[PDB]
């Protein structure tokens, strides 16, 4: 993807931009563009807070479900002491569509609803004075979205917005808006890669796109005590003898870049934990050492704020997972905010990368009452679809490309594999990916329908990510049918693929307070037997290198009968209290050793 | 008391008169006895379910909150095959004050609100005509009844009824009504009582009260092979070589106790089981053995009919007592159905038998707004009182005196011991208890705020029984100051009285569902932690042989702004459903081996 690097503070900074109050608007009639509202502040508006989703934050029906564009606005003032220097105007997020006028000059536009984007803006702006920032947001998906969807025009002209993914479509300025300031020397890409052998000594291979003059780099420690220097665009190799990145503790050197021009000088820290990932046989390798996966498929949801990125929810929820033994989480369904890729990567988090690409099968949902009849076809999942994704990974790679916890990326969630297409589909992205990052693996997680005998496209990735609810969707209250489908299910997978095995979703709808001696659905002793079960059978099977439970709290969903209020497969509940099942948890993933599978 | 025995199935017989549908009506305004109701059938009536509280079966708050007379009414039609036979009918529990009129003849008064009564009736009906049943019921308490209470008159004449236990005053016929038949030769009453030296062999002396002829008797077997026989009114003195009546079993000898007359005779089925129970030291011996009690307070309570008698109920209420690893269990609070002491008869239950004894205390309550000043005294509990109190231990010695399940008698259940005329009034009590019946010990259970330096009545009594609540109504939420105060105070019991010490209760109120990282206060972690720590206080204190946690399911109180719908203190909720505490009592009581005291 485009070059892009996280705004970090050097002697040259950033103001930040999420006064939260905004200026929002619906625009029911598109009658935004028209008028060009961009031109003159927004017509009968109300106050929203930057970032947060706009659905849930009036408690308002009609507008939780409202399908269209809406118009967010705020004034800024530009400090003068900037002159001289370029000033960008960067969205960590606008989720699904989102264009943006500074005040009359239009200068970004973008697609994507969870990854970054920037544009030198320094041009349309001049120092000292306000400008307005008006922002238009579409939360409208079809078959060319990342995720897909389709919207559907009722008799009278209403959207309604249809979709494939279990959670709900908030929408939105979800993340930060940052206006920063960089010298006229431009550092606007940074790769890193790292070796290591016997843990003794190795090197980090380097590559950097510093637009703007001369570059010499300086790895330092912990203690900033400079242990390694470079010079040059590329190569930028040195060896060391270093204490490298590792799950329990994750230790961060600190490449510093510095980009000389014959008058400005621009300074980039960049965070770096020398770590080995690969794959041998049915081990995951890190730093040569084989490795145990815990913890949850997760999402961004919260009472709220819908999606919108917070620091208290991060703090508590790193607190909850480190407390629960989890040592592991993938982010479920859409690229998460960097500042939780960060945080795994100080506090050693190994982190699964996930691509927004979820909802590509229509054999998911069920019920009484038209979808497409060829998922892979002109009218559905399409050429143009795949260039989609194809940027969607390129993006999601750009970004997170130097992050130590980010262990393995994950191109799709729950494709259909059985129609014809799917191999054609997919085929190319694995490989477009493996040239994108040679660095990690790559894996596509597995639906529970295209099991070991009928699935088509597992050959083309190098770790099988199972989704597995077997007792849940099929076998529905059974622990003992669920027992032998799942362990030959699992022994069927290794036969065929003799690869490391994650089960990166398992988990049943628990009511918390819900209580039964009959060990039935629904009660929080059967989401602590059904997952005790899944246990046993995770230990008998030797190439489960994982476990990750599904979901680490409630979260909300579309309406429907299958979905009470949401889904109710946590283990904490949406405000983070724990169910049964947590000390459940608590007690296997504490009690083995870290990073260990345990022995049965 | 007066002598009583349980109507049991020979070759004279019973007919069922709990036909459920009854004709009810209150008598607001003392209208009943003036127009003596009795007379005609009911005026305004709607159906009543009998057995049942009449409280909560109509939905209704003024028929919940209403104090002072109600009426039942039934026709019956007397079977004629029971010409020549005599006629009783009986009454197993009307709460609080029954009297009742065979059309307009009336035969039986009745102040005990949890114990039978009966009346020959034979003289007042003719076999083959219905004659009707009224019932006058009566739901005040004043201070000479037990429990005691104060009724109070507001302005226009409306009685409150105020009382000083935590639960709800369900009144109504609340267990059996009947019509029994039995020939004109009397066995009136049996008093069984047995002796075991080491296990080998031993005796059952007998006393019978057969008002009308000569009687024989003969023990048998659980195959009815007769074992032994006597002849006597008296005496009745037989040795074994038996199979003794066990916790863990429950084995259960017959005595057949036949009366000839010189025309009719009249055979009695008692069931006995061979047990000897007494304390020695610090330890509470069955059969010669020490013995650690596990289980429960408990409650005659369920969701719409009060206090009323349930098959359903005591089946499945065994049930998890049985899976929980529950061996005992004490009729919290009031005689219970005799149902359940022959239940735990046959199955080898230990009960600790109570009177209806609550609420001797004005230190309980605690809020913001009459009571009188002397707790002893002449306006409230006063002589009258006493010999009320007295005349309840009769009853209940009288009706639960041969069950082996009965191992100990408990007067009454937290007075206050402070004022001075409390050893003044419990001591004939204690006395007079000891002479009713020697087998069995003798406890008065303890009031958390009479602690061992303050008590003044413990002296009296055989078995220690304490009531503690240290982490909730005092050291709120602080589990290392209440691991404390407890180890203390349990030490310093044993110091003061070097007796068996059985926590009756010992318990907090938790929401089913209310979970909380923080272990406070309501959620069920705090439920699990509280008990934990008691449980390891318990297992380092050598006199402590038994734990009966305070209430086995949630039960429903008076209004107040400390019981949030009832008390919440159950490890199951109302409708039979477990908190996560029950799990950690399974876990212990299950874990200990049978009657043993867990080693640390
Ligand atoms: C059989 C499909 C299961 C499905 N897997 C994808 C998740 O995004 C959903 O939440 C999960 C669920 O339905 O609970
Ligand atoms: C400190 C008195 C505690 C009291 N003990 C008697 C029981 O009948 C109540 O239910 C119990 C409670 O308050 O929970």
């Amino acid at each position: 993807g485009s070059h892009m690097l996280r705004p970090v503070e050097t002697p040259t900074r950033e103001i930040k931009k999420l006064d939260g109050l905004w200026a929002f608007s619906l625009d029911r009639e598109n009658c935004g563009i028209d008028q060009r509202w961009w031109e003159s502040a927004l017509q009968e508006s109300r106050a929203i807070a930057v970032p947060g989703s706009f659905n849930d934050q009036f408690a308002d029906a009609d507008i939780r479900n409202y399908a269209g564009n809406v118009w967010y606005q705020r004034e800024v003032f530009i400090p003068k002491g900037w002159a001289g220097q370029r000033i960008v105007l960067r969205f960590d997020a606008v989720t699904h569509y989102g264009k943006v006028w500074v005040n009359n000059q239009e200068v970004m536009e973008h697609q994507g609803g969870y990854t970054p984007f920037e544009a030198d803006v320094t041009p349309y702006v001049i120092a000292g004075k306000s400008v307005r920032i008006t922002v238009c947001v579409n939360n409208e998906l079809n078959w060319q979205t990342i995720p897909p969807g389709m919207v559907i025009t009722d008799e009278n002209g209403k959207k309604k917005q249809s979709y494939f993914h279990d959670f709900f479509n908030y929408a939105g300025i979800h993340r930060s808006v940052m206006l920063y300031t960089t010298p006229n020397t431009w550092v606007d890409d940074i790769t890193v890669v790292t070796h290591v052998a016997q843990d003794c000594n190795h090197a980090s291979v380097d590559w950097q796109v510093v637009a703007n003059g001369d570059v010499s780099v300086e790895l330092r420690d912990a203690d900033q005590q400079v242990v390694a220097t470079g010079q040059g665009t590329s190569g930028t190799l040195q060896v060391v003898n270093p204490h490298l990145w590792q799950p329990g503790e994750g230790y961060l050197y600190e490449l510093c870049v510095t980009a000389k021009s014959q008058t400005e000088c621009d300074i980039y820290p960049l965070r770096v934990g020398i770590r080995s990932v690969a794959v041998k046989g049915e081990q995951f390798l890190i730093n040569h050492k084989p490795f145990y996966f815990t913890g949850f498929g997760r999402h961004e949801d919260a009472d709220l704020r819908g999606k919108g990125f917070d620091n208290v929810l991060m703090v508590h929820d790193h607190a909850l997972m480190d407390w629960i033994g989890a040592n592991s989480y993938r982010t479920s369904h859409y690229p998460y905010a960097e500042e939780m890729l960060d945080w795994a990567d100080e506090h050693g988090i190994v982190v699964i990368d996930e691509t927004a690409a979820v909802g590509f099968n229509l054999s998911l949902g069920i019920g009484f009452e038209n979808k497409p009849k060829e998922l892979y076809s002109e009218e559905a999942v399409n050429g143009e679809t795949q260039q989609a994704h194809l940027q969607a990974i390129k993006e999601l790679i750009a970004r997170d490309k130097n992050h130590p916890s980010v262990v393995m990326w994950s191109i799709a969630n729950e494709p259909d594999t059985r129609p014809q297409g799917a191999r054609e589909y997919f085929a190319p992205l694995a490989e477009a990916t493996r040239k994108l990052d040679p660095t990690r693996p790559i894996t596509c997680v597995n639906v529970m329908f295209c099991d070991a005998h009928t699935d088509t496209i597992s050959d083309l990735f190098d770790v099988l990510c199972l989704n597995r609810y077997y007792g849940w969707y099929v076998q529905s209250g059974d622990l003992e049918t669920a027992e032998k489908v799942l362990e030959k299910e699992l022994l069927a997978w290794q036969e065929k693929l003799h690869q490391p095995i994650i089960i990166t979703e398992y988990g049943v709808d628990t009511l918390a307070g819900l209580h039964s001696m009959y060990t039935d659905m629904w009660s929080e002793e059967y989401q602590c037997a059904w997952l005790d079960m899944y246990h046993r059978v995770f230990d008998r099977v030797s190439a489960v290198v994982g476990e990750q439970v599904w979901n680490f709290a409630d979260f909300a969903t579309s309406q429907g009968i299958l979905r009470v209020g949401g889904n109710k497969k946590g283990i904490f509940t949406r405000d983070r209290k724990p169910k049964s099942a947590a000390f459940l948890l608590q007690k296997r993933w504490t009690g083995m050793n870290f990073g260990e599978k345990p022995q049965q």
